[PDB]
């Protein structure tokens, strides 16, 4: 919807009129940069952990850590669940912190007449619109039940399924002023529930994404007045809001349009080190969720997911559930389609300053740290020699670690029986650690020839670490056979 007229304006005495004009004046006065006034100074990050590696189990592990900025500007305002009942089209309040920390305070004055709008399918320009008198929360929310009831008689037989508008909102979550700069401050409030691990994270033991997503049934939107006065009660004056605290450094402003709705917020969560895990989140919740590629299927089956619902249910009820991650698209099936049962809760709103009808952006940002992992998996080399000779075996390779300052180190190995006479039959395994990379198996057999005294029988260079790489040999002297097969 685009905002509707405004009611005609109510009677005034001679001083009445007087103190509406020096109202306009006052609040037209006000000097302040619009683009400034409401901002989230996150977290500076003062210095990055250098890169470090370390052995756990039958692996390794490598821990990077990056500075990165999340710089971002937001005209909707997200709604604290527990309090969105304090959130109604025409409200007034002032433009400060408090309303970046998502509980604004509210201009307790009273109110003239408004518009209130909704932006249901089928309406005509006369039946979406409503005039409220008294602009208080209880006529506003009264005058917003009406709207929905008329749709409901009218309408909504002519369009059964209409899907609700998709506010949807996904990151790979770091620290809390992050995801506050991305999510708002309601975020705390849903981090009461969600539980983010950033300290498991920040060790590279997990890895987590934070999902909001947002069923907007119907807005509801207000008329703008040409006159700053005109959301005022004719008994308000200049002096009065002088005295509760509007002028310059907190300025006014009119909540413009409230979203109804149902909100579903989202915890994904895995032990995986894969640098795939984003793409995985995005299949099981997408249901491109294609069963096909295994190491997506493999992330999946082992990570879980935790959800809150908001507006999801008759009353104010709100919902939390655990579970697996295969086991949603359930979750995110229902809702889709607004019903009467379902009306849907404030879920975000936008908000104008009185001044000059401008809106109202959040400007966001912040620093943080991120922290990304790499499992390396222990390996075996199986050697085998049955061969009707001598022979020698020389296998090399280097193992890469870090200094305190996160520079690499690399070590070159020896196999201890290297350059040793080996008779058949000849068994013995090399135990690999995780950082071993750039694998050489050399070996050869003594044929006893004058012209040919050693024989080459393999002389593979730079080779993977794999599970199980098995060298055999076998043959004779004059026939020698080998062979270099992984993971069997
Ligand atoms: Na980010
Ligand atoms: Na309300
Ligand atoms: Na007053
Ligand atoms: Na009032
Ligand atoms: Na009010
Ligand atoms: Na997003
Ligand atoms: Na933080
Ligand atoms: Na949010
Ligand atoms: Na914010
Ligand atoms: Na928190
Ligand atoms: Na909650
Ligand atoms: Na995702
Ligand atoms: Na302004
Ligand atoms: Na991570
Ligand atoms: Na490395």
């Amino acid at each position: 919807m685009a905002p509707p007229a405004s009611p005609p304006a109510s009677p005034k005495t001679p001083i009445e009129k007087k103190h509406a004009d020096e109202i306009d004046k006052y609040i037209q006065g006000l000097d302040y940069n619009k683009n400034n006034v409401l901002v989230y100074h996150g977290d500076a990050v003062t210095n990055v952990p250098p890169r470090k590696g370390y052995k756990d189990g039958n692996e390794y592990i490598v821990v990077e850590k990056k500075k990165k900025s999340i710089n971002q500007n937001n005209a909707d305002i997200q709604v604290v669940n527990a309090i969105s009942s304090l959130t109604y089209p025409g409200a007034l309040v002032k433009a400060n912190s408090e309303l970046v920390e998502n509980q604004p305070d509210v201009l307790p004055v009273k109110r003239d007449s408004l518009t209130l709008s909704i932006d249901l399918p089928g309406m005509t320009n006369q039946d979406n619109k409503i005039v409220v008198k008294n602009a208080t929360k209880s006529n506003v929310n009264n005058a917003v039940n009406t709207l929905v009831e008329r749709w409901n008689e009218k309408y909504a037989q002519a369009y059964p399924n209409v899907s609700a508008k998709i506010d949807y909102d996904d990151e790979m979550a770091y620290s809390e002023s992050q995801l506050i700069a991305k999510f708002g401050t309601a975020f705390k409030a849903v981090n009461n529930s969600l539980n983010v691990n950033f300290g498991a994270i920040s060790e590279g033991k997990m890895q987590e994404e934070v999902i909001s997503f947002k069923q907007i049934y119907y807005n509801v939107n207000v008329n703008e007045p040409t006159r700053p006065s005109r959301f005022f009660g004719k008994a308000v004056t200049k002096e009065q809001l002088q005295a509760l605290g509007v002028n310059a450094e907190n300025p006014p402003a009119y909540i413009s349009s409230v979203a109804y709705g149902r909100q579903v917020y989202l915890k994904l969560s895995t032990n995986s080190h894969s640098t795939k895990v984003k793409a995985a989140f995005d299949a099981a919740v997408s249901g491109k969720s294609v069963s096909g590629d295994v190491e997506l299927t493999n992330i999946i089956k082992n990570s879980s997911f935790k959800a809150v619902i908001y507006g999801g249910s008759a009353k104010d009820e709100v919902q939390i559930i655990d579970g697996n991650l295969g086991d949603l698209r359930d979750i995110l099936k229902k809702g889709a389609t607004f019903n009467r049962e379902t009306p849907g809760v404030p879920i975000a709103y936008t908000t104008n300053f009185l001044k000059d009808n401008e809106l109202a952006v959040i400007k966001n940002n912040s620093e943080y740290i991120e922290t990304t992992s790499k499992a390396y998996t222990d390996g075996k080399i199986n050697i085998d020699h049955s061969g009707g000779y001598v022979a020698q075996f020389n296998i090399s390779w280097d193992e890469v670690n870090y200094d305190p300052e996160g520079n690499e180190i690399v070590q070159h190995k020896n196999w201890s029986e290297n350059n040793k006479s080996k008779l058949a039959h000849f068994t013995s395994s090399i135990y690999l650690p995780g950082n071993a990379r750039n694998i050489n198996v050399y070996a050869k057999e003594c044929t006893g020839l004058a012209w040919e005294w050693w024989r080459t029988v393999i002389d593979d260079r730079n080779l993977p670490l794999v599970k199980n790489r098995n060298i055999s040999i076998w043959g004779t002297t004059l026939y020698p056979k080998y062979s270099n097969k992984v993971d069997n």
